[PDB]
C-alpha cells in the first residue's frame, strides 16, 4: 500500500540521518 | 493519493536535513 | 485536501530545518 | 477543518526550530 | 476537537524547543 | 479521550526536551 | 486502549531525550 | 495489536536515541 | 500487517541514529 510505502520512505530517510550522524563523528574524529 | 504524497514527502524533508548533517560533518572536517 | 496539505507544510518545515543545516555548516566553515 | 489546523501548527514549530537553528549558525559565524 | 487540541500542543512544544535553541544560540554569541 | 491525552503527554515531553535545551544554553554561557 | 499506551510510551522516550540533554548540559558547565 | 506494537518499538528506539546521548555526555565529561 | 511494518521500520531508523549518537560519543572521547 502506498501508505505503508510512505511510511517505509520516513524510515530511510531516518537511516539517511543516521548515516550523517556517523559522517559528523568522523569529522570530529579527524 | 494525496495523504501517501505527503508522507513521500516528509521523507524527502528528511533526507535534506541528512544532506544538512553531512555538510556539518564537511565543515568540521575544515 | 486539508489533511494532505498540512503533511505537505510539515514536509517544507522540515526543509527549512534542513537550511537551517546548512548554515551552520557555513557558520562552522568560517 | 481543526486537525489539518493541528497539523499545519506543527508545520509552524518546524518552521520556528529552523529560525532557531539559522541563530545558532549567527551565533557560530560572530 | 481534543484530537486537534493534542496535535496543537504538540505545535507549542515544537515553538519551545525553537525558543531553546535560540537561547543556545545566545549563549555560544556570550 | 485517550488518545488526544497520549498527544498531550507527547507535548509534554517536548517541553522537557525544551528545557534540556535551555540546560544547555546556560551551560554554555558559563 | 493500546494505541493510547504506545502514544505515552512515546512521550516516555521524549522525557528521556530531555534527560540526556540535561546530562549533556552538566557534562559542558 | 500490531499497530500499538509499532509506537511501541518507536518509543524504545526513542529511549536508545536517549542512551546515545548520555554516551555523548560521557564524552563530554572526559 | 503493512502499516505496523512501516512503524517498526521508523524504529529501526531511530535505533540507527541512536548507533550515530553513539559513535559522535566515541569521537569526541
Amino acid at each position: 500500500g502506498e501508505i505503508a510505502q510512505g511510511l517505509k520512505e520516513i524510515a530511510k530517510g531516518l537511516k539517511e540521518i543516521a548515516w550523517g550522524l556517523k559522517e559528523i563523528a568522523q569529522g570530529l574524529k579527524g
